[PDB]
């Protein structure tokens, strides 16, 4: 009975999973869109979360306390940022984190800006527990959850599923140099907007969560955004939360 | 009667809030903590929001759930972005944004980072009104709850109170020449990591928001955080509910 939540952005990155629910209701509360059906008979409610950390965070928030889900799927589009991945790949987040979280040491302005000198704001990802702080430095996908979509690879035919690192960020970068150095300083698979903010409140309600990000586009291979990406991604997490499902 | 609801994200941040407050109880969920009581024999509700857009929206959207107030008082400490102003003095916000929203043109490696070439990247603050899109590229502070801090600002007495533009991101600045860079892009006053998140959940249940921001330091003066500003900030925003709630 508790449903399985399943969330994306943008329309392009839920219809598909609309159109796989079963006896569809739909609940829209401040600016969040919520389909509460089924898949193979089981409870299943899509998010249309909208853009970005603070968006992400309270479409999450909002589910949980109107649906108590078991488990939270964040799912949609991102872009490269291993130059080993190409448009179509789908990363697994073995952990996501907040990559646009920085903080800087002081120097006057004759020394100009320099962003190489910023250092990542882990206090943006620090929760309490029953009242007390509980640091973070980023968050784990379940592990039973990112194991299970490597185990499916083979089933997702637009491309390789691969297990990597997400970098949440208010950001869209094609600075190809600034990709670069967040690749070479954080090990990032991929970027994106919402991941580690899902993941921050999944963390607090204490809800397994794993992210499962297709590329749209990577400026490392000049790859432009395919919106086709984003109905093959669903079309993974369908089959991955059907599988679940069956387990259940 | 309908709560306010009145933020801030540290303990220090609220502690004297909650210290005000009759015949309370205090209601933890996830990671958000809440204070329910009475000032002047209204219904106060005090957040400890934690610390970053997330969290921020978070504790913002868990709240309208669960205590529906009839507006918000977001507050706490900044650091300046206007020289003009020191450590102690109150801004009022006249518009808050997402400061650490950024998009960049595509460039070659050879080009590097150059954050100068960064633009607020307005899709984060997006939102659906009835399932229709609404861009905002700022959330104005209710202008009449707006107006009456400034109208009290000679009940403050530890420093200037100002209108002003607060800029939001998930960073602690401290490179004077980013400071300014900011400053003169924007226009802001001081920066912090919370107003525009709580003050977007805000604009999409549509509820009165205001943000109130002490400066706790500003390194366009050499002046380090000072603990004492968050306290006076807090006494000055108790009076000013009782002053709405006079007018209830
Ligand atoms: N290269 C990239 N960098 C950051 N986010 C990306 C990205 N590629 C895809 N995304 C994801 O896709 C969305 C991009 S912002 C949305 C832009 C789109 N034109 C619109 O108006 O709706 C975010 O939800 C983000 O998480
Ligand atoms: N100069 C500044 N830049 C960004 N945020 C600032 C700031 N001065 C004060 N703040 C605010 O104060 C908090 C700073 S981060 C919290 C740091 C503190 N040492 C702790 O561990 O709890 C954030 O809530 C932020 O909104």
């Amino acid at each position: 009975s508790a449903p399985i939540l399943i969330q994306g952005a943008m329309d392009v990155e839920v219809e598909t999973l609309v159109a796989a629910l079963k006896d569809k209701q739909e609940l829209t509360v401040g600016s969040w869109t919520y389909w509460q059906g089924t898949l193979s008979g089981y409870p299943v409610v899509v998010s249309r979360t909208e853009v970005g950390l603070a968006n992400a965070a309270a479409a999450t928030t909002l589910a949980m306390e109107r649906f108590q889900p078991r488990l939270v799927i964040n799912q949609g589009t991102a872009g490269g940022h291993d130059p080993a991945l190409h448009r179509g790949d789908i990363v697994i987040g073995t952990k996501s984190f907040n990559m646009g979280a920085y903080r800087s040491d002081l120097t006057p302005a004759e020394q100009g800006v320099d962003p190489s000198k910023w250092h990542n704001f882990e206090v943006t990802m620090r929760l309490r527990d029953n009242g007390k702080l509980v640091e973070h430095s980023s968050f784990a996908g379940d592990p039973e959850l990112v194991g299970r979509a490597l185990g499916m690879a083979d089933r997702y035919r637009h491309g390789r599923v691969v297990p990597g690192i997400i970098g949440t960020a208010d950001e869209w970068n094609r600075q190809v140099a600034r990709i670069n150095w967040l690749h070479q300083t954080y090990q990032t698979a991929a970027e994106e907007m919402e991941t580690s903010s899902a993941a921050l409140v999944a963390e607090a309600y204490k809800v397994p969560f794993v992210g499962i990000r297709v590329l749209s586009n990577t400026d490392l291979h000049g790859e432009e955004f395919d919106p086709q990406t984003a109905i093959h991604c669903q079309q993974f997490v369908i089959d991955y939360a059907k599988a679940l499902i069956n387990g259940f």
